[PDB]
């Protein structure tokens, strides 16, 4: 896995999103995906493919 | 309609979300729903029933 | 507008989705977007840019 | 965990959703959540709290 639980990540491009890794998913379309809880909006989680995300400090 | 385009709203409870009304939807489950663009995460939009949202200054 | 309320649409590519137009949204990232209620999963709605969708019979 | 990868589940109420468990997430709001890939709409995944889902054959 590219990321681990608790890593701070953001969307690289397009629609913005930033916060902590809180889970994972795997489909044929998205064989490595992550759930990210917004640091701005507690409790709201969105899922993205790994290629859409980057780790930040 | 309870809200109009550009109103600043937030989720009342549970998962947080805050930003501008940017659209509308209507289903039998949700006969009055709104699309809200996050003010923290430009470009990210989430849809909610009217009962889940409140207008703020 | 490309689509109207009640049009049957689908995602063109990638993640699948199919059902009726039930609303609209507009942001700078997505100046023409639509809400689509799944015909398979009543009550579940997802929003997409117009370029991601096609009308079907 | 209540569910495992590959279990067939559905939403119990409200907005419908049905398909296979494809991942997991954990937040304070949702300490046990699951990602479910629709069986009707390949590639589309939605996340829900465990209490919202039930396993089916």
């Amino acid at each position: 896995a590219t990321f681990g639980m608790g890593d701070r990540v953001r969307k690289k491009s397009g629609a913005a999103w930033q916060g902590q890794i809180v889970g994972w998913y795997c489909t044929n379309l998205t064989p490595e995906g992550y759930a990210v809880e917004s640091e701005a909006h507690p409790g709201s989680v969105q899922i993205y493919p790994v290629a859409a995300l980057e780790r930040i400090n």
